[PDB]
């Protein structure tokens, strides 16, 4: 006070001087200084400290071997996961912006044909179509687009093991002109889990637990850097308030109402009036 | 980048604007800004983030219902517990400096007489004696000093349930001249638990897990603020490198070698040559 308090923080930071790995040293000295500056800034009480301890403990304890990672959910809801993803995917070009994966990608889904339907359940029919291009605006041929989205129930198959195998998942490909087309249902918004400590924090914050409606993409092609991103429905009431801060301006796409037999359907002939979202992905060379 | 990254952190901080409790708002906005400044400063990689996630998870999972709180141990070893204790016990007077309790205090220990021995086990005999005074240097009469220390094995009774009930614990009292006297054994240094994630972090840091030798005091008297502190052996080889940063300059006390029948033994007549530590505690009025 203020020498006494400063001396405790110096010793804590200095304790790491000896780490053989200088990156680990770097990280721990930074983390300790920030942690101690936080505690000092707010003048954390002992009772508040006990709350932080009970909360962290409960968050770790909510992590099971299996289907629930509450620490990741805490990282997501405090914006750390999206910050980390941006830092590691910095871009100066017009390449499509990235996002986290989320926890819901599944390996070994069906390779689907151009315009193939992946919606095996009820929903509002949609055609999601567009191109995969390079930064010069030329088509990337044979790119692979792995896509996944929740059902109407706000569950991914088989996060929800009751949905059919491969439902609302598929691996599609861009054609000779870089065009792709996916038949699906309009994605719907869904809440993140709130039955753990993260739900308590969101409740105390008066924050809702919703994600805006989205479609997940992972796009790969020889010569290009892997792209993992989301396309978010333009109209979604949660676009400005994504619980995990996934939304970026350029990843929004409008689901337009189109006439039956619209001529601008990537060569498909749609039998009824339908919803359509058009998007051009831009990939970075490697 | 750098707008993109700044926008994610702003949204994460701003998400808490709505908290009904403005203290909770204050704390969470500060914590989020510090957390995001840390991640940005070091440019944390995705693999490092996964390590932080695995580590936090493992720390929470190491907490049992019962005898082990790994999050508290992490708070201690990163200097957060001592920082919190200082912030909440700020003093401008010559009052004795405070420390954390530690996890080892036990209720209902024996009320011991002046100079009573609390060492029921093997060790080097010591007389710890002194006074409890006010800030004006006058004796505090009938103060109660709850004291506890590890055995030679580096365990507290019955953290180590094999030691006798009350071993190296007692509740002593200051007399009409504020004098107290405690017979015990010279405290020995002991390591903190390293079989969990904190041990891994200390290993990576090339930090040892030792505490310098100490005696724990909690002193209470009517009219005065409760004092919880440690007296650390002056000669200890870990005094400058306490794993949990407990040591302060003024809490060190010399265990001097004294002659049999020394006249400066608080009125006790010690039968053999012995170790002696003299300390004057200064309590704050309430
Ligand atoms: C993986 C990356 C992330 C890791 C980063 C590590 C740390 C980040 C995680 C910390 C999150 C802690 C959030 C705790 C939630 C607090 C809470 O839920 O209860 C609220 C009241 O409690 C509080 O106000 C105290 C909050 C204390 C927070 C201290 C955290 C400090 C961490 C350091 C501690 C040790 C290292 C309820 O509000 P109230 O009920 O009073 O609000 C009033 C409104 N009502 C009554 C109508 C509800
Ligand atoms: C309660 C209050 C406290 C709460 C605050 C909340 C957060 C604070 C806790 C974080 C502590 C994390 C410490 C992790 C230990 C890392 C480790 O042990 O392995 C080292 C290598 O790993 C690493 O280098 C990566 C370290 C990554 C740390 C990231 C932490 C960021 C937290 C945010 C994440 C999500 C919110 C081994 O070194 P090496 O083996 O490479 O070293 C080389 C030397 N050898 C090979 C000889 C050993
Ligand atoms: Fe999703
Ligand atoms: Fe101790």
């Amino acid at each position: 006070y203020k020498a006494v308090e400063a001396l405790i923080s110096d010793q804590a930071v200095d304790s790491f001087e000896t780490s053989p790995n200088p990156r680990f040293k770097q990280i721990m000295q930074s983390l300790v200084r920030h942690l101690h500056d936080f505690v000092s800034e707010v003048e954390l009480t002992e009772q508040e400290w006990f709350e932080g301890i009970r909360f962290l403990t409960a968050t770790g304890q909510k992590c099971d071997g299996k289907v629930r990672q509450e620490f990741i959910l805490l990282s997501d809801t405090l914006g750390v996961s999206m910050l980390v993803d941006a830092i590691n995917h910095r871009q100066s070009t017009n390449a499509t912006e990235t996002t986290v994966f989320g926890p819901f990608f599944i390996e070994g889904m069906p390779d689907r044909g151009y315009g193939e339907n992946m919606a095996l359940t009820d929903g509002v029919p949609a055609l999601v179509y567009g191109r995969v291009l390079d930064v010069q605006g030329r088509p990337v041929v044979g790119a692979v687009l792995d896509v996944w989205q929740t059902a109407d129930n706000g569950m991914y198959s088989g996060q929800d093991p009751d949905q059919p195998f491969g439902n609302l998942r598929g691996r599609y490909r861009s054609d000779n002109d870089g065009c792709f087309a996916i038949q699906t249902t309009v994605p719907v918004c869904y809440p993140i889990p709130t039955d753990g400590p993260v739900g308590e924090m969101l409740d105390a914050a008066n924050r809702h637990a919703w994600r805006p409606a989205h479609l997940h993409f992972m796009i790969q092609a020889p010569g290009y850097r892997k792209l993992v991103t989301h396309l978010f429905n333009s109209d979604d009431p949660y676009l400005d308030s994504d619980a995990v801060f996934g939304v970026k301006g350029s990843l929004q796409v409008k689901y337009e109402d189109r006439p039956a037999h619209d001529e601008d359907a990537g060569g498909l002939d749609m039998p009824y009036p339908y919803k359509s979202a058009y998007y051009e992905f831009v990939m970075e060379a490697e």
